[PDB]
């Protein structure tokens, strides 16, 4: 990662807390393209000091992805290791996480914005899983969005994948298990099970967020109870826009060998 110095960074307003770590509005000022000097809004990504233990997992979350460049995965800039802190330092998207702004817009989120948001969601995992990189940690808290849908010129909303943070395969758990039902089930029984199957489960679980308004999947359940959800082998109970709730279920599969591919969900998203 580029290295950026903490004199050259700027943290303003607290955009709320992950795993492990509090997020921030900041500036970075940088020299740019033709030499110019830029102030740059930026999103901060701070490891908590009493979890400094786990910032190769955190800094790996960010560093596997940016090996990667594409239209539907977020920006690093870089890290800033000054001192004592663990910052990551990223584009600053300006509508932020789809997971709140799911449950503020839930009104005037129709189908449509829903399955095109599906398809670009399935069009970067096709991209992860051709490129055999595992993500962990799909679900909408992770998907960021760029640009609203303008009906008025036709203009679709844009997302992109943001990084997985610390990683399942060294979190505490009872942070897996409150993780059901985006933690797939033989994530649960061994969190080194982690693959490529492992996203096909967590995009459904996501898919399921995008179509129920910013619920929550299980939230009714304390952590005992969603693992009893797992050993009874439920599946979740179909969105009232039920549309896409055969796809759900579908990449929701116990047997993680049979979750269709990326390609797949992308015909089937065609389809609709
Ligand atoms: N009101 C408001 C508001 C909140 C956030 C943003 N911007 C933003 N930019 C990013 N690059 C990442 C994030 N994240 C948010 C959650 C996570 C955890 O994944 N990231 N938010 C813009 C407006």
């Amino acid at each position: 990662f580029h290295k950026i110095r903490n004199e050259d960074l700027i943290f303003n307003e607290s955009l709320g807390q992950g795993t492990f770590t509090k997020i921030f509005k900041g500036v970075r000022r940088e020299v740019g393209d033709y030499g110019q000097l830029h102030e740059t809004e930026v999103l901060l990504k701070v490891l908590d000091k009493a979890h400094r233990n786990y910032s190769e997992s955190f800094f790996e979350a960010a560093s596997m992805m940016s090996k990667l460049s594409h239209k539907h995965l977020v920006l690093n800039y870089g890290v800033c290791v000054c001192g004592d802190e663990n910052i990551l330092v990223q584009e600053f998207v300006k509508f932020g996480s789809l997971d709140t702004y799911l449950k503020k817009n839930k009104n005037c989120i129709n189908i449509l914005w829903k399955l095109e948001v599906a398809k670009q969601l399935a069009a970067a995992m096709h991209f992860l899983e051709e490129n055999t990189l595992i993500h962990g940690n799909v679900c909408a808290k992770n998907i960021l969005l760029i640009r609203e849908e303008d009906r008025k010129t036709g203009n679709p909303p844009f997302i992109k994948l943001s990084d997985p943070g610390i990683s399942i395969t060294v979190l505490p758990k009872d942070i897996l298990q409150e993780r059901i039902p985006w933690v797939p089930p033989e994530c649960i029984e061994n969190p080194k099970n982690l693959n490529l199957a492992t996203d096909k489960w967590s995009f459904g679980t996501t898919l399921w967020e995008i179509c129920s308004g910013g619920d929550k999947p299980l939230s009714a359940l304390d952590s005992q109870r969603k693992l009893q959800f797992y050993e009874d082998r439920h599946q979740l109970p179909a969105p009232k826009a039920a549309e896409l709730a055969n796809l759900i279920n579908n990449c929701m599969d116990y047997e993680p060998d049979h979750r269709p591919s990326f390609r797949a969900i992308i015909r089937d998203l065609n389809s609709l």
